[PDB]
Order: C-alpha cells, then sequence, then structure tokens
C-alpha cells in the first residue's frame, strides 16, 4: 500500500478490497438483529416499516427498549405509573403487528436515563445473551435533537457494541456463562446522513396502524399533525432512494466510528 | 398528504398548513420572554441590543442566571466570594440600562454547571411560575464552543421548556400550585445557523456601554480585542440580513428538535 | 471599527491586526508543549511524526494519557490488570523511538474516564507545574468519534487550558505553591477540519515503528487492516497539504473556542 | 453560668431554663405536622396510632412519601409500574382511614432514593409551601437499618429542616415567593432510643386496619408473621410507657442535632 | 397475639413460635455459602477458619471480592496494576489452603468502590446464579472502621440479600433466564455484637498460613504487629464462647434488619 | 504470643509491649498538626482552648476548613458570597487570637461537601505538602450529628490520613515532586467517646472571645444560649477528666481504625 500516492485510490482500496465493506447487499448473514429505542414507540416510528420487512423474511427482531415513558402525557389524570403500565400493552400490540416476539425493559424513567457505565453494562449483557448479529439504534449526531434520552441511547448503543467483544468489560457477565460476542452489522436510524434506504412504500399503511396503537401518544388532534410530519419523512427518505416511501439508515464499516477523519465522506 | 409524491410539497406543506410556522413575525403575541444565561454578562452580549429593542417595545423581558461568575479573574486578590458579588452588581447595572426589570440567580458555581435532572427542575420551576411566551437560549450545537458551562445551559433550558408542560415532571410543582406551562417560543442566540435577524445599528452604541458595565470582564486592555470582536459579530449577523449590525437568532417549530433529518433546511 | 462596513474586512483585520493570528510559523517561540492522548497509542497514532519533528528540532513533548488501556483487548487470558503494566511498558519503548522522555500516567480506567471537576483539576494541576508553551489535544468535534474516552479527553483538555490561568480555580494549588499558566498554542489533532499541515513522508516509516511497538494493540492480522488505514489517513491530510503524507491540526486563537460564530470560516 | 462548677446542674439549667425544653406536652401549640415516609406504609406502621389521635385532636397530618413502592413484591406477574398505581390507592385508603387529607408523592424509586442536594430541595420546598409546627422522620440511627431508603430519608428529613430557615439555601423558593420557615418540633419514629410515648391501646385496631389496607404487602401468610410483629413492639414500647400498647419517640432540641456529645443523655 | 399484656413473652413467642429462629444450628441444612470480602485477603483474616470448617464439612464456600487491592502498598516501585495481578495470585493460593474452588472478581479499585445501584446488580446478579443458602458479609456497624470500601461493601451485601428475590429489581436477569432469589441465612463477620461463635482453636494455625500468603501484605516487620493482633482477636470471640480461639458472627433473622427498635436485644 | 490463654493479658500486651500506646503523653515528638473543620469556627468551638495551648508549646497549628460558610445565616440581606468573605476575615481574626498562622480554604459550598475520591485527593495533597506530625478531625461516629458536612470531614480526613502513604494512591502528587507521608498521630474532637483530656479552665476566656469573633454566627440573642451550651459542654469533659472545664479528643492507634472488634474498650 506504500505503492499508493493518491487518497481517493487508497480510500476505494481501503474500502472494497481490505474492509471489504459492502453497502449493496449489507444483511446479507444476518438472522438476529436488535432495535434499540430511548422510548416505547421509537422503534415503529423511526424504522416500523423495515423491520416488517425483516420479520416477512424470517430474521428475528428483539427490541431494547430504554426507559418506561412515565412522562410522555399533558393529561393530569394520569401518573407516571399509570402511563409506563399503558405504554407496555401499547408497545406489545404494536410489536405484533411488525413481526417482533420479544422485548427486553430497562425501566430507566423517561428523561431520566444516565450516560453511564450502569446503562453499557444493561445493554453489553443483552448483547451477550441473545449474539445478534446486527444492532440498530438512533444516530445520536441527529443535528438539533433535544431529547437526552435519544443522544444518551445512541452513544450508549455504540459504546456496548464496541465493548461487547472486550472481555476485561463487565467481567462478572463471563463468570456467569455468557462469552463475549461481535456485531456484524451497526445501523443508524433517524439520521440526517443515511447512505442505505428500505422501500416501506408496500408496507407504510401496516408501519402507520403500527405507530397509532400508542394511542396515549397519538390522540387525533395530535395524529393531524403527525400522520403529514410521518409521510413527509418518509418522501425525504423516498426523494434520495428514488421511491415514494423510504426510511435511511447509516450503515458504516465499525473501524469508522474511531479516529476516522473522512467517516464524513460515505 | 398520502396524495402527496414529491418531498419539497410535503415539506412546504408541513411547514406552512400543518405548523403554521411564520419567519416573518415570530414574536406576535409575545409579553413576556426568558433569557438564560451561563454566565452574568451572557444575555447582553448574546443579544443586548434585542432585549433593548423588545423592552422599548413593552415586552417584559426576565434573566435567569445560571451561575454565579466565581472563577471569571486572572487577578490573585479577588476571591471568587468577592468577584460574585461584583458580577452581581455588574449585571444588575447592565440589566437596568437594557429594559429589564426580574433576574433569577440559579448560584451554580462557574465551571461547576451539571448536566443534572437536579437543573432542569431549577429551570422548570421558573418557567411555571413565570408563564412566559417565549425563551431565548444560547446554541448547544455552537460549533467550537469549549466552556462546558455554556454547552450545559443550551441543553437544560431546551430540556426545561420541553418539560415544563408535563404535569408528572417535577410534580410537587403542581402539589404547591405551579401549573403545567408550554412555551410559544423558543429562539438560539449565539448560533453559526441564523434564520432570524434583529437590526441593532440604532442600539448598538448602547449594547456596547451595557456590556462595558461589566468592569471585573472588560479593562481598557482587553476592550482593544473585545469591541473590534463584537463589531465583527454584529457584521457577520448584518450582512446576512442586509443591515450594518444584527443579532443572530435560530428559531425552528417544537416539533423540529425531535426526530427530524430536515431540520437542517429551514 | 466603527469605520469598517462589511463583514470580511473586519474578518481579516480582527485575525491579522488585532489577533496577529499566524498560520505559517505558529511554533515560534514553544520550547515545551504536551501531548494528551485518551489510551496509549494515540499521540503516536494521531501525531507520532509531528512528535518526531518537534524533538529533532529540540522541542520538548511530554505525553499525558488519561486512561491505564486496561480494556484494550480480545484475548480472555489477559487481565486488565496485565494489559495496563504491558501497555506502560508499549508507550515507553514507543516514547524512546520519537524523542519523548516524560509521561504523566492520570491511570482512570479505560471506557470510564469521568467528564468531571476532579479530572480538569488532575489536568491543572500537570500544566501549572510544567508551564508548557503549547497543548496538542484529540478534536472532541470528530464526527461519527464513538469513544467516549475521546470525546472526553477533548473536552477536558480544552477546560484545563482553559482553567490553568485562573487563580480561583483548585485554589490549593496556589497554596502550595504552582503559580497560574496561561499556555500560548492549542492544536487539535484527530481533526476533520485541519486548518495546519506538517509534512511525515520522510518519517512515516519511523511512525509505523512506533505504533507497532505496541505489540499488544497490533498483530500481523489486525495490522493487514491498520498499516493502509494509516497510509490512507497521511494520504487525506496529505492531498490537502499537497505532499505524499501528511499529519493535520486545526490551531485557532483562543478567543474563537467561546461565543465565535464564524469559528468554522477559518 | 461561669458560676456553674457540676455538670448535671449547667445540663438541668440548659435544657429547663436556657432552651426551655419540655417533654411533658411538647406538642402543646402544634396546628399542622408533616410524616415524611420512605415508603407508602411506613407512617401507619411506625406511627398511624398517633396519627389518628392527632387528626382526632384537630391537628393537620400531611404525608410526604419519599419512593413509588415500585420494588415490593416477589410476584412475578406484578411490574413495578402496576404496584406503584396499586400502593398508592392503598396509602390513599389507609391515609383516609386515619384522619390525613394530602399525600405529596416525591416518586423517587424505591431502592434508588438518592442522598443528595437535590432531594433535600424537594423536602425544603414542601416545608416552606406548608409552613408546618413539626415534623416527624424516621430514625436514621436505628441499628441494623439495612433499608437505604429509611437511612436516606432519616439524613434528609433532619437536613431540610435544619435548612428550610436559611434563605441561602435553594433560594429560587424564595425567589418564586415560598419564605423561609423554622418547625418548632421533631420527632422520630421507628427508634430504639424513644424519649416520648403515645398510648395507642384505644386505636390499635385501627392502626391495623390501616395497616392490612396495603393488601399488596399483607396477604394472609405474611400477615401471620406482621400482626405478631407489631403487636410485640407496641408492648416493647409499652412496657417503657406502663401501658399495653404505646408508640415511642425521640424528642430533642435542635441543638441536640449538632456537636452535643451529651445528646445521648435524654 | 392480642391475648399478650408483656413484652418478654411476645418477644419470646415472636423469637421462639412466629420466626423460629435458631442460634444452636443455624447452617443447618446450607450446602452453598458466599463470602463477600472488600479486599483480597479479608474473607482469610475474618472468617478463615470458619471457611476451612465448612470446606472439611462439605459445604460449597464463594468469594466474591469487590476491590482489586490496587492501592495496598507503601513501595514506590510497585503500581496498583502490578498489585492486583500479585494480589489475585495470592487470593488464588489462601483460598486453594482452605476449601474455596470459586473466586468472583468486581475488580472496582480499591478506595474507590461506590455505594451505587450499580454494585448492589453486580452482587445480585451473582446470587440469582449461584443461588447460595447463606452469605456471609462484614458488619457495616463495626465501630470505628474508617475503611470506606469495608462499610460500602456491608451496605451493598445486606442491599443484595434483600433484593435478590424481588423480580422487578435489574429485572433483565430473569429476562436472561437468571430467577430471583432468597438466601436462608445471613451472618455478619468483623462485628463488635457477636450472638454466634465457631471454634477455631484446631483451624488457627493453617488461617495464620492462609493469612501469610498475602506476602504483598505481610512482610516480616508487619506480621511482628498482626500476628498478635490476630491471636488477641480470636481470644476475644474466644473468651465469649468459653474456648480458646474464636470466630464470632452476628446472626438475625431477615426481618430484624428492618424497623426492629429491638433487633440490639439478639 | 501462642503462649497467651486469656483476652485481658493479650490485650494489655498487644498495647503495651506491641503497639508502645501511651495515653498519658502522646503528643511527644508534634511539631506541626493540621485541625480540619467541617465550618469556619469549627476548631475554634470543638478544640480552640487547646490550640492555644498548643501555639503556647511552640507547636505549628494549620487549619483546612473543608467549605465557604455560604449558608450560616437567616438574614434574607446577606447572600452567601457576601458570607463567605464575612467568615474569612472572622477565621482570619479568630485563628490571629491562637496562635495559628496557616489557613487552607477548599471552598467546598456549605451544606454540599461531597464524600467522593475528589475531595480525599483535596485532603492528601495538602497533607503530603505539609508533612504534619498529627492530625486532628472531628468524630465521624458522635451520634445524633444531623450536619452532613460534618459527617463527611470526618470520614474524609480519616481516608486522607489513611492514604497519604500509598504511592498509587493521586500517583500525580508524586509525579510533581510531593512525596507520601505517614502522620504519627491521630485525635477526633467533637467526641462522645473521649479517652484525653486537656485543661482548658485558664484558657475559657479566651477560647469564648475567639468564638465570639465569629460575628456573623453569634449575635447577643444567640450568645444567651450558645455562652451556657458552651460551659455545660467543657464540664462534661472536665467531670471525666477531675477539671472545672476540658476538651475531650479520642485517641487511638491507627490498627484499631479497621476491624478491630475490642476498638470500642479503648
Ligand atoms: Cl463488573
Ligand atoms: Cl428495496
Ligand atoms: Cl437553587
Ligand atoms: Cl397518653
Ligand atoms: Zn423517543
Ligand atoms: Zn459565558
Ligand atoms: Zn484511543
Ligand atoms: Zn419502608
Ligand atoms: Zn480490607
Ligand atoms: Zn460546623
Amino acid at each position: 500500500f506504500e505503492e499508493i500516492n493518491d487518497f481517493e485510490t487508497a480510500f476505494k482500496r481501503l474500502l472494497n478490497e481490505v474492509l471489504e465493506f459492502d453497502l449493496q447487499n449489507p444483511l446479507k448473514d444476518v438472522k438476529k438483529v436488535l432495535c434499540i429505542e430511548p422510548h416505547p414507540d421509537d422503534c415503529v416510528i423511526g424504522m416500523g416499516g423495515t423491520i416488517k420487512r425483516l420479520t416477512d423474511r424470517g430474521i428475528e427482531v428483539i427490541y431494547i427498549c430504554m426507559t418506561d415513558g412515565y412522562m410522555g402525557t399533558t393529561d393530569e389524570n394520569i401518573t407516571g405509573h399509570e402511563l409506563a403500565q399503558i405504554r407496555r400493552k401499547e408497545e406489545e400490540e404494536s410489536a405484533k403487528m411488525l413481526g417482533v416476539k420479544k422485548i427486553y425493559w430497562l425501566n430507566y424513567r423517561d428523561t431520566e436515563l444516565p450516560y453511564s457505565r450502569e446503562v453499557r453494562k444493561d445493554l453489553v449483557k443483552i448483547i451477550r445473551k441473545e449474539k445478534p448479529d446486527g444492532v440498530f439504534l438512533p444516530d445520536p449526531w441527529l443535528p438539533y435533537e433535544a431529547h437526552p434520552d435519544h443522544r444518551a441511547t445512541g452513544f450508549l448503543a455504540l459504546d456496548a457494541v464496541a465493548f461487547s467483544p472486550l472481555p476485561n468489560f463487565s467481567n462478572i457477565d463471563l463468570d456467569i456463562g455468557l462469552k463475549p460476542h461481535s456485531v456484524s452489522f451497526i445501523g443508524l436510524y433517524y439520521t440526517s446522513r443515511p447512505n442505505y434506504f428500505v422501500d416501506i412504500t408496500d408496507v407504510m399503511d401496516l408501519k402507520l396502524k403500527a405507530i397509532r396503537a400508542h394511542k396515549s401518544q397519538f390522540p387525533d388532534d395530535i395524529w393531524e399533525t403527525w400522520e403529514p410530519f410521518l409521510r413527509t419523512v418518509a418522501l425525504y427518505y423516498g426523494q434520495k432512494a428514488g421511491v415514494k416511501y423510504a426510511e435511511g439508515f447509516r450503515i458504516m464499516p465499525g473501524l469508522f466510528y474511531h479516529i476516522t477523519p473522512f467517516a464524513e465522506l460515505i
């Protein structure tokens, strides 16, 4: 590689020959994935269509939900305890409509999710137990994301995936018979720099039915705003992918999440 | 909205019809605003002109100052306790010169402002009490902002505004008779992605006199650097707005601060 | 400066006359610098070539390593305690090969570096003791940096530099006879927005030998991936600087790290 | 007082003349008290009889409950969210049976109550709003108390009472129009060093009915153990007070909670 | 129990009939116990003899060590990383000499053991996996215990035992197939209020050989002080039990660790 | 020591021969001591008399004050910043009246002193710099001490003394040329289990003048209560020592602060 005198060549060779990074079929071998959502309803809102598509193709999809959704209401007659119970039933209904069979609830309180070692260990435990091929998580670099649970979940999910294979990390996991694990695939959903698209034209009406199942979050008057907003998001991704309705994801080789100044160039 | 096949149309309709988002007069009905500053002098440096303009138009402007300014000196003869006392008198003088009548001091120590639930609750209490129509806060995504108190204040102010209307958030506030509150208007000051401008050509000399009132922060020799820097900032904003001297703000609909991949497009 | 009617003029004058900012020879008077690395091997990987060039020019280079490298292995036979010992010897060998004489080990555990006042005070102590002219640190705004130790180190280094000269900050340092200190020079390594380059075509094979000295981190099979990745990075910086192999740095005047909306413009 | 040469005399004079400390009728003027409980059911279990006696005498009793009781079950079919909802209804029933009209729920999670400034501020807010004459709280020095929520509540309640009257403590409370407040009376319940007793012979069957109202906590099989345990506690206090069934409290002058080496002598 | 009019009767019946509390053989059915030690060497120093006695009787003894022993040296030539490696080998040798076959290392750093939910979860995981009949832990109420790791370990071990059987506590443990678990037996070692004794006259020379195996901690000159100190401790316990050399333990019914004012009476 | 068959003998030998523990003159070689106080005025109130006696005997006494005294007023007209300034001047006057030359201010805020590694390191730095022979600190086991700053200071002081001599603890101190340090002498003031007394009948009126110097803390009406309280405390210690007025201290050999079940027996 000392032979090479020009960046684009080196870059092309690094990606294509050295890393063998494929953006055309990057879910080739994947049989099990984790979707990590900050609140009940985030998996379905950000990639509900893709989830349905994967379950139909007989890929096993497992949700990890970081919080209980305790705060998500303006109704003074509903306690956070009542609302958590409700949003558990709602995500159970929603997850059944897409093919999703298992949900792990971390049960950190909505608005109170720590960026801490503790939460890294909670995720690394599940990854080591379920040995998934791929993990989906919200992009922590989404510009203007003011929800701290969202930002946190992103960094934690990356940290967890990064540390799952390190046997000195959360070592009691090994001592009780969980083996360390490398994930093959990482995809960021809720991203503004997607580089992989999935047509959801055919499943858009199911996706919206699975979102609406979260009745607590979507009364008629809120739905007036959110059905348009969601169709607009699907068109934004759609236009880039040459279809009506798409879901955007950012997929990179693991190496590019660390000390890569040209990471923004894929 | 199923009717729509292209993004730009959907985008235009979302902004114009669904959200009714106005960049021509977004302060229409605003009678009271909060300006949140990390240190004494930040409201005046970032939007002192706009504050004067608002008070002249008979709009009530209330400062929330996050810290005491304990660290802001190189003089070995001044203790942090002395400096805090001084910077309280300075901001009191400065605030009088602009039309500003109330300041809340959180009194967290300069350089030690936590990114915590506690501080969210301190802000949400004031918002519920003062029921402001609009809130101004420093842009936390300002590139190359190395002051941790600045970054923190931005995220906290957004969190506070987002959570003020949720009755299960800091619920003791309700139990002692503070009602939940929605803010109509959010504006980010100290931003590099402004999309709303205020002419301060006419109030620039008052703005500089109100900055200079912070004598502790601005001895003659420091002022040699800072009067130029401030004129340059006002020109940068000015050029974009077609005037000599402007203050820039980023204003978006509340919806766009959460899971909006096209947020950077306004 | 009231005279000026256009931004670009004011900008040019602010940079050239007021701030005297020089990008052609910014290491004029620099005799002593600190290189702050999150892990053992980060100084060598991010600016090993530049460090050699500085040593040869008789500039004193001191490493501060934030963590012990406890987690950096997939081998189930190596404890984090064994690995820390090993990576100490490796960085000692690597530091010998470049001209580096002194290493401070903070010994926070890999993956567990706090963003806290405590760690700010640990750095400020070293800066006040060594009174360095310049500090190098990894760019905390590097896009897609998922390693929390990296993000943390960047913000802490800037905080430390900013607070070293404040006598009310960590005041016990003064009480035991460490004087406050201003550093002249700040340079961000591992950056995607570099604006200063150093030719390392001549030292590239030494740099790779000094990286390979970290045997724990770079077995044959991993080096198949990392020798290409590093040549590609050096070309990326190289293309921008018009040479084969360069190391990129971002250098700005201290003022631009605070409330500067045109900071992105240098 | 320089006249005095013997401790017992000075001690007697300090208590009787200087402090005017009365153990015979120490609730003389009290019209409003707060009972602070770590979990739902702690007020009723530790002093349910005394509460009834006070409400019958037309004294206003307000509960502050620190936690939600999320963890208090071995039943794998009940979520912490369900159980919190349930224990809210149970304490509402229980509190109605005794004369208690108002409950504030802090809603910190069972087993997760922090010993933090935040929680001190939550209590000081309620004290300043309700201006109670007296506060009851569990004795933090109860030997062999392994429940961390119990230990925590005790220290926090004392801290809160101590800091309620300090206008520089949680100063935003004052800024929104809560005046500082001194409590006249402090009583520790769940104590092993009681020095004031209340006959509950006449209300013991109501106390047990109000405990049993917490059905979640007291199934038939658990009640086999807890009816005896509670009768035994009431006899232990009873024997000391010369009655069948009593509730023990430790009452001291505020001064004795700080730097008093003979505090254990009342 | 309404029948009873005097405490001593009720107390006797509570202990003997209701709780069936046995101080003659409280290890009756115990096949597996956990010994929790703050540092390498604490299990052997506090109850090494008892451990030997248990392994000879074919009872399975598992150590949980909370910290790595990083700080335990005055030798400036030994890093904390070197010392941890050493103290791992030492406790492995020591544990072999007593019958002990499993050690779990939490690897929190010596002097830095947090009193946190995280550490509770680490212990509860091991308890649920190993389903021990009994747990030994240092008495957190030991007067004049200044080592914060000691105090912490005590409270944490009690918390862990208390919370192991609650399915809503660390619920991910259940989701990955660890069942909740109740411990039958709790014994506090390093206690000044022991109420159960074990003769170690016959195993005292093995106990001292197993202590001495921690060479790092016990050079000749330190052993001059510690062999006497240990013989003195064994006599103190011995005198109370009517033997030369004993190890003291405090054993109570689980009920007495919560809201029991007469707990100090057994 | 195998020879010995009885505890009291072993105990006597351990104390007298092995540990050489002297309660008759335990300040033999002491030339320099630290007095650690949680608030300004705690050294003077707890051992002001003893301090004068030590100064007169030409022993160097250095105050470490943990907090700034920010909260200590009921006056709504005084800010915590004003009060800290004032209490600095007051402790400077008070310290002059006794022979005290040097005060280190940690400047943690009153009511907000952390029990953290950070604060341990702040104390260990001062101890290593001043190499004192002895340290005085408030007894953290003082029954009914409700002030969290007091409890915290005690544990921190002991931790600091324990860890000062460990070169792997706060190792950057060594890297900047502070040597590790063992203190010879530890004495607990504000204790209810004193075992060493100092006659202060001769200095009692100076002690009261040095307390009264803290005017902020002691207006006429408060002094009506505090002059009696202090005379009573001095008599309590006095009676035990067979004098009118004494100051009590608890002194033990360093070994007894760790795993010593008979520590209560001296
Ligand atoms: Cl662990
Ligand atoms: Cl497709
Ligand atoms: Cl506050
Ligand atoms: Cl009565
Ligand atoms: Zn969400
Ligand atoms: Zn600022
Ligand atoms: Zn690194
Ligand atoms: Zn309870
Ligand atoms: Zn230990
Ligand atoms: Zn005090």
